[PDB]
């Protein structure tokens, strides 16, 4: 199947003027990066709502995944589910991003921009949706197969999902944050895959990327200890090929240099008093 090329971006989709926009919409940068990593009880409850709605949107767009569809259509669907439930699509107008979710087909590592690109039999596509409601964000993504996908790619998708769940299951207060990337990388190397290092998980709360960074590879130099109330994402990108990548001119779409396919899964997590809670579930 031919390497991907830019489709054509449809016009900015509108969102009900009554839905509160995050502060960064229409601005070159976002006011984020120094927020507390441990959330207040009020923010955690609100994040359960944001998480649930982003999870619903992801699942709706996922069902439209099929040979014949454009990535733009996936965006249309996710956007509509968000607005219908009173949430602003966090990516819309974030640092200039033009759409409501990221659609990353095949060799696109992440941040693909929904467009006219038509999905073909055999492709894989990650859909990443973020919801902003009640002043907080919920972030989640998954890779969906389109039509008859080759074994190599189905195995990649399933093993990336599994790596993600294994990392989530290690989350607990008192455990070193670095355990997450150690578990992910060890599992992916078991199958000869390479874990993307330049892109990471992140703390999230009243801000989209609040400054906390969660690495998906082995990096024991990090000393951060998980604490009850901390909220962050685990969102590993796992490559069949080399880690080398290119960023298109649109400034967002990241594509592997060797064009080999890559897969990603993401959830927003809460560190509870004794373990973990996945907030981005239906
Ligand atoms: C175009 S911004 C996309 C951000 C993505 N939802 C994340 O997990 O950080
Ligand atoms: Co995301
Ligand atoms: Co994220
Ligand atoms: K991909």
């Amino acid at each position: 199947r031919t390497a991907l090329s830019p489709g054509v971006l449809s016009p900015t989709r509108p969102v009900p003027n009554w839905i509160a926009r995050p502060e960064y919409v229409g601005k070159p940068a976002a006011q984020e990066g120094s927020e507390p990593w441990v959330q207040t009880p009020e923010v955690i409850e609100k994040m359960r709502v944001a998480g649930r709605i982003a999870a619903g949107a992801l699942a709706e767009a996922g069902k439209a995944v099929a040979p014949g569809v454009t990535t733009d259509e996936l965006d249309r669907i996710a956007h509509e589910y968000l607005v219908d439930n009173g949430a602003y699509p966090s990516t819309l107008g974030y640092k200039g991003f033009p759409k409501s979710c990221c659609t990353s087909l095949n060799e696109v590592i992440c941040h693909g921009i929904p467009d006219s690109t038509v999905i073909t039999d055999g492709d894989i596509v990650n859909i990443d949706v973020t919801a902003y409601i009640g002043g907080v964000h919920g972030d989640t993504n998954a890779t969906f197969p389109a039509g008859d996908v080759a074994d190599e790619h189905r195995l990649l998708v399933d093993r990336t999902r599994e790596a993600t769940m294994r990392a989530i299951n290690t989350v607990k207060p008192g455990r070193a944050l670095s355990v997450i990337g150690r578990v992910i990388e060890s599992y992916a190397n078991r199958f000869g895959y390479n874990v993307v290092r330049d892109f990471t998980g992140h703390g999230i709360g009243t801000t989209f990327h609040n400054g906390l960074v969660v690495l998906h590879y082995d990096q024991p130099a990090v000393e951060t200890i998980m604490q009850p109330g901390m909220t962050f994402t685990i969102e590993p990108m796992i490559n069949l090929g080399a880690l080398d990548y290119e960023i298109w001119d649109d400034g967002w779409t990241v594509v592997t240099k060797d064009r080999k396919w890559t897969a990603q899964f993401e959830h927003t997590l809460l560190v509870t008093d004794t373990g973990v809670e996945i907030l981005t579930c239906l």
